[PDB]
């Protein structure tokens, strides 16, 4: 496979329990736990960007994410991210000429990887393949399919991303 | 019409380490229920995936006749995107055989599995199932092995039993 | 001897809900642990509450006492939040109608449905305690037995400790 | 002085299904590292439990010699509360053997294990470890099997291989 760069921006996928909080915080990146047992053949590296809930991201934050992705010489990019503003980040990156040669896939999980019954590990496998296999562009890989960010919204009534 | 989600992927299960499960009776692992069905239960899929049983043999005990029946089931599917979960010991044999079937020419057919049973701690299974479902949807028509976060050409691949990996010839 | 298990909620039973963007008190985790415990003996589970123990009032503890008093069983396990486990245990230890019973409170500092949880160990340990201890009221946590009158939850330490 | 938590329990490990783990070399389960150590890492214990490896043979491979070596290790512990994790197939034989040693008269010695490996989904292991730790602390001196959420008298217990359960002899 082509070299894959993974950026971690936080989200439910990375949530972990803290006694002090009496609840979940955004913890260490769950993608690193999945890849530790994936027996990878190829070149993959993981970079920490942010440990935020995506609800708390500003236009400034999205701009910083785009410049960070442009710092990678890799042409295949996975960004793990909260689902609540995944569409906004993806649309923002889709507009950056500097990223036009890259395949950039955003993913995450509706249930924390550290909670029972999580979609995280499946989503990570699916999104790593998507980052390696899709043509240049910006995509959301969730629910075992590929979404066009310009034509996607998160439907909270369904608990899924859906096309517009 | 209101939007209908397609179900473009079909999964077949042929057993293998991925599906092993502990049985008191035997004091060890047997080939059990398909682990791929457990991963997809919590994957919050937009579509559905039809999962069909073909076999629960060890991939070491496959004959001509077993490989031929897998070819018919895959050939008869309406879907053009197919994942076959399978033992790793003879995954190359099965993949090479399916490569020779003109009836599969318009289909993307991916074989995958796991070096560690899904029901054992520290398993590659869930990652490999996500990666392989993506590969089955995104690769051009052909027959592939998706393992170790990469895609292998069956004609140019062997299983290294001692090293626990697929590798190039 | 027959064991009766009451569930009053707590961290042990927390589960994720998409609606909440976080944890809520979910179904009792003790039922998931006992499902695979291959039990030989008579055990039954009753739902009492799904609160964070922080929201428990005197009336809440009173309802819990009457429910335990409805059980003919002499071996009782109560799963519960850790934050007011001492208050509930002290209240039950004052009820003459429960004097013949061994009543053990337990729970977990990490939710059973979160990785790295003490829940399953705590449930095994507490079920043994409920069956093996003399009549009384006890907290079983950290692999030992606490006397409620002489115990506090030290949030700085993250453990129950003697006073 | 400031309060010191005692460590009144010692754990010995003799193998068994509880400790099984998958090995690619073998294309199956072997007796791996002691699973009790994994349970106690996340148990938030007040004390500290010393865990001592005695054996990794399958319980069916135990000799008289092996049982004797286990009795000498248990007898030499200073702790009066002892848990021995073990295979279920010959747990009764090891338990009966220990029950005959005068050296163990003042100790509460509990044998436990699991019908399903701790590293396999749906395992009884973690429950059984919590139960057995409590049993080793709370039971009077003697030798016991703690399985299925109850305490067995080794002299009046058999392993039902078919049902994967310990049962009384009535
Ligand atoms: N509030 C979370 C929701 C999620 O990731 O599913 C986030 O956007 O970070
Ligand atoms: N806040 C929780 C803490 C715990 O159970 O550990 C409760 O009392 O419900």
């Amino acid at each position: 496979p082509s070299p894959l760069r993974i950026f971690t921006a936080g989200g439910t996928i990375d949530a972990d329990y803290r006694l002090e909080e009496n609840g979940l915080v955004v913890g260490d990146p769950f993608v690193a736990e999945v890849l530790k047992t994936a027996r990878l053949a190829g070149a993959v590296s993981i970079v920490a960007l942010s440990r935020k809930d995506s609800l708390d991201f500003t236009e400034a934050d999205r701009e910083a994410i785009g410049r960070a992705v442009g710092q990678a010489v890799e042409d295949h990019i996975l960004l793990t991210h909260g689902t609540d503003t995944m569409v906004e980040t993806a649309r923002y990156l889709g507009g950056l000429p500097e990223l036009a040669g890259k395949t950039v896939v955003l993913s995450g999980a509706m249930v924390p990887g550290r909670v029972g019954g999580s979609d995280a590990a499946f989503n990570i496998g699916f999104a790593c393949a998507a980052a390696l296999m899709l043509a240049p562009g910006v995509y959301i890989a969730m629910h075992g399919k590929v979404f066009d960010p310009a034509k996607t919204r998160k439907n909270r009534g369904l608990g899924r991303f859906e096309p517009i």
